[PDB]
């Protein structure tokens, strides 16, 4: 859920999930259309597609456990849905951290009309 | 599109394309620089080169059909673009499978900053 995902985000980036990655570009939030605007926005698009491969699961309400071992995120052994959702969240949070150098305020509260079309995954 | 390619990748490798191949090495990802890390990363490099030679097309977004006949992927007859996109995808997905033997978890989540230099197609 956003409780776990928001915690990895804060731990990895020093930023709060809402608002820093909930109103950013075309895909960081609940938007789902258009061409990702930059590297951070691409991390989000990938995260949506990741959740997309899990139609038997519900990421929004599915809570999992993770721990930090040797400085890295470990998704603890759980249900297939818990494991796969944790892995999607871990990947996006590290993606965010890796792209912090190009994170820009320019793309916060980004207008709907500048995001057009479907990119299927 | 990513949807059809992801599906071939799962079928050929038994791995879900996102996240196993979506942050892998220097080329299985959005980027395009440096020496490919290994055989798997080379499949991605070749796949970019293949898409790079389809400028009359929209590889990422355009949908196509394919079948399985006696084990093997068979691209169905669509538009010129569709069949070519399909063949690029089929070659990469088979490449991933052929090199599963040397797939290495240490190249997942690979930072793009460790990838420098243009390597010509």
């Amino acid at each position: 859920s956003l409780l776990e995902f928001g915690k990895m985000i804060l731990e990895e980036t020093g930023k709060l999930a809402i608002p820093s990655y909930s109103s950013y570009g075309c895909y960081c939030g609940w938007g789902g259309k258009g061409t990702p605007k930059d590297a951070t926005d691409r991390c989000c698009f990938v995260h949506d597609c990741c959740y997309g491969n899990l139609p038997d699961c519900n990421p929004k309400s599915d809570r999992y456990k993770y721990k930090r071992v040797n400085g890295a995120i470990v998704c603890e052994k759980g249900t297939s849905c818990e494991n796969r959702i944790c892995e999607c969240d871990k990947a996006a949070a590290i993606c965010f951290r890796q792209n912090l150098n190009t994170y820009s305020k320019k793309y916060m509260l980004y207008p709907d009309f500048l995001c057009k079309g479907e990119l299927k995954c």
